[PDB]
C-alpha cells in the first residue's frame, strides 16, 4: 500500500506574461500542508503546470495520488499532448521543441513514480485555498526567476 | 552537498487559538514557500513546527543555514534538548516534557542534517510571517494532534 | 409535500463484457450517501442502466429528483427507446425480445413513481459526484464479485 | 420474516478525522453495498452509524443476522442501552450520553426488526466483512465534505 495523498493545485499570473505564482494543498489522512511560490516573470500556463510538478517532486517515496487541478492546459497535456509529444521526441508539428518542455518533462518524469488519479475541476475548497496561495505569492513582489521561461 | 537558507515563522491568533507557520527556502536562485494552518494551537507549537516541517521536507543530507526569531526554539536547541534526551524525554519523575511530540521530531530531523542556526530579532522572515498569518486566517480546520 | 433529492450514477465493467459495477451518490440537503454493487460478468451498458434503477428503487416515498448521468445508452432510452419499445409490448418487430428488457422494464416502472429531471453529462470529469460514482463502481467491479447479473 | 444478512464496519484515519461506514446486505442471490463519508468524525460514531443506515434502509420488518466487529456497538446493545433508557438517556452521573443521537436511532431501528447480532474479532474473514472494511476505508479516503452533525 502506497500512502494515499490528495493534491490540489493552482497557478495564477493575471497579466500574462507578468509576475505570478502557484499554490498547493496536500492532504494525508488528517494532515494538511501548503506550499507556494512566486516569480517576477512567468505565464499562467507555466504556473498551472509548475504547481502539480512541485507537489509531486516533494514526495519521499511512491504514493497513490488523487490530484485535482483546474487547468485546461494541464488537462490536455495529460490526456492528449504528452503521449503525442513523447512519441515525437518533444517536438511539435514544426520540429520546434515544445513550448514549456522543461516543465512537461518534469511532470512526465514525476508522474511515473506514482499511481495518479487525475481529477479535473471547473470550487472544491482546497482549490480555492490554492488560488489564495498562488495570488499571495504572485503579489509579494517576487524577484525569483522563472529560468525555463 | 547543497547549501540551503531556511527561514521560519509561526503565528497564533490568541494563544491558545487558530494558528499557522510560514517557511521560506532559498537555494542558489530558487525560492520556495511552505505554510500550514491549525484550528486550535499555540504560539510556541507553531514557532517550533516551522523548522520541523522545513527540515523533514528535505530529501537528502545538506548544509542548512536556519534563521528564526523564536526564543522558544533557540533555548530548545541551545540548552534544553540535550538534557531532555539524556532523561529519556521526560521531567525527572515521569511527566513527559511539554510539546515533546515536537521536540522529538525536531531532534530527530536536525540529526539528519548539518545546521548553522541564526537567531535574529525580528526580509525573507517577513515573508514567513506573511505565510504564517495567512495560513492562520484561512479558517483552518486541521487539528494539531499535540493540543 | 415532496423531498428534493440529487442522484448521480455511474457504471463500469473491467474489459466489456467482464466483472462490473455501479456507483451511486444521493444528496438530500446536507446529507450524502453512497451505494454500489458488483457483478461477476456483465457489460458497461447494463451497469450504467442499473445504477439509476437501484437508486430510485431504494426510495421509500415519491420524490423530486435531479438525476445526473453520463450514460448515452440510458439517455437514449429515457427519451426515445423505452417509448418505442412499449408501443410494441417490449418486443422487436420480429418478436425477438428487447435487449436488456429486464433493466428497461425496471427503470420505466420506477420512473413513474417519482417526478424526475434528468441531466446528461459528457463524462465524469469534472463533476465531483460522478467522479465518486465512477470510483465506487470500479472498486465494486475490482472486488471479484460473485453475485450474478441475472442475465444478461 | 423476510430474512437478511448484513455486515457493517466503520473507519477513521486518525481519530477524530475523515470517516466512513461500509455495509454489505445479502438476500438470496442479491448483494448490495452502501457507504458514506464525513469530514470529521470518530471511529465509534462510524461503527455505530453503519448498522443504523443499514436498518433504516430496510422497507419492512425483517429477520436480520447482523455481523459486526464493534465492541462499541456490542456493549451498547448488550448493556448500555438498557441502562440509559431507564435513566432518561443520561450517563451514571447524569449528563447527556456521548453519541445519543446515534444510540437513539439504533434503538428505534432495532425495535422494528428481529435481529440476531453476531460479533467477530476483525474483518478477516468472511469476505463480506472484508468488503465492508474496504467500503468504509474508501469512503473515508475520498475527501468527504459532508458534516457529521453528530460529532
Amino acid at each position: 500500500e502506497l500512502k494515499l495523498i490528495h493534491i490540489f493545485t493552482d497557478g495564477s499570473c493575471l497579466g500574462n506574461p507578468g509576475p505570478g505564482g502557484y499554490g498547493i494543498v496536500m492532504k494525508y489522512k488528517g494532515h494538511t500542508k501548503e506550499m507556494s511560490g512566486g516569480f517576477s516573470l512567468t505565464t499562467n500556463n507555466r504556473m498551472e503546470l509548475l504547481a502539480p510538478i512541485v507537489a509531486l517532486e516533494a514526495l519521499k517515496e511512491p504514493c497513490k495520488i488523487i490530484l485535482t487541478s483546474d487547468s485546461q492546459y494541464v488537462r490536455q497535456g495529460i490526456m492528449t499532448w504528452i503521449h503525442g509529444w513523447k512519441k515525437n521526441g518533444w517536438m511539435t508539428s514544426n520540429g520546434t521543441p515544445v513550448k514549456n518542455v522543461d516543465l512537461w518533462k518534469r511532470l512526465d518524469k514525476a508522474a511515473q513514480l506514482h499511481q495518479i488519479d487525475w481529477r479535473w475541476v471547473k470550487g472544491h475548497a482546497e482549490n480555492e485555498r490554492c488560488h489564495q496561495l498562488a495570488r499571495a505569492a504572485a503579489e509579494a513582489n517576487p524577484t525569483q526567476i522563472d529560468t525555463g521561461y
